């Protein structure tokens, strides 16, 4: 599924995304938008290391989901990375609250540095009513 912009803000906040980690909605806004561009089956193959990020918040098969063809992978978030294809981003959403559990937060998708980290994020929230 691939999202409207406000309709996924609203969904985000009724999911208690918005400040989780002193994280802003509008900064996972930003996050998915460049990750995925809101799109739920999004999946990028990493040639180098033999990983695959997937979903809307394109999370890594190495350390939180398991897809089985990942070398020296773990686990983190425990679920099968199939979860984070789906229509309903609940699983997705549970996940990326683990990573963002961890030391670096926010700072752990390089995405977000090269993005939306030091910028004006109001822009992926305004007009959404949330």
């Amino acid at each position: 599924k691939v999202f409207e912009r406000c309709e996924l803000a609203r969904t985000l906040k009724r999911l208690g995304m918005d400040g989780y980690r002193g994280i802003s909605l509008a900064n996972w806004m930003c996050l998915a938008k460049w990750e995925s561009g809101y799109n739920t089956r999004a999946t990028n193959y990493n040639a180098g290391d033999r990983s695959t990020d997937y979903g809307i918040f394109q999370i890594n098969s190495r350390y939180w989901c398991n897809d089985g063809k990942t070398p020296g992978a773990v686990n983190a978030a425990h679920l099968s990375c199939s979860a984070l294809l789906q229509d309903n981003i609940a699983d997705a959403v549970a996940a990326a609250k683990r990573v963002a559990r961890d030391p670096q937060g926010i700072r752990a998708w390089v995405a977000w540095r090269n993005r939306c980290q030091n910028r004006d994020v109001r822009q992926y929230v305004q007009g959404c009513g949330v």
